DNA sequence: CGTGCGGATC
DNA sequence: GATCCGCACG
């Protein structure tokens, strides 16, 4: 396409993971993985940060554009 | 067992 | 803003 071809877009890290810059476990099924109990991807992990893809859920969700 | 950082390309 | 990616040390 034009950038996907680099990185990026194979399964959206975590909060911290975005501001830790690490890729991650934790993807678009992340919620599912706690369902089926998930944790915390190896950032959150090795930084016990926050694995969230909650505010996320509703932090790109929200707002126009 | 945590610890952070430069880049593709919009 | 986002995601991907490893790595060398104690
Ligand atoms: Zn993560
Ligand atoms: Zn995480």
């Amino acid at each position: 396409g034009s950038m996907a071809d680099t990185r990026r877009r194979q399964n959206h890290s975590c909060d911290p993971c975005r501001k830790g810059k690490r890729r991650c476990d934790a993807p678009e099924n992340r919620n599912e993985a706690n369902e089926n109990g998930w944790v915390s991807c190896s950032n959150c992990k090795r930084w016990n940060k926050d694995c969230t893809f909650n505010w996320l859920s509703s932090q790109r969700s929200k707002n126009s554009s």
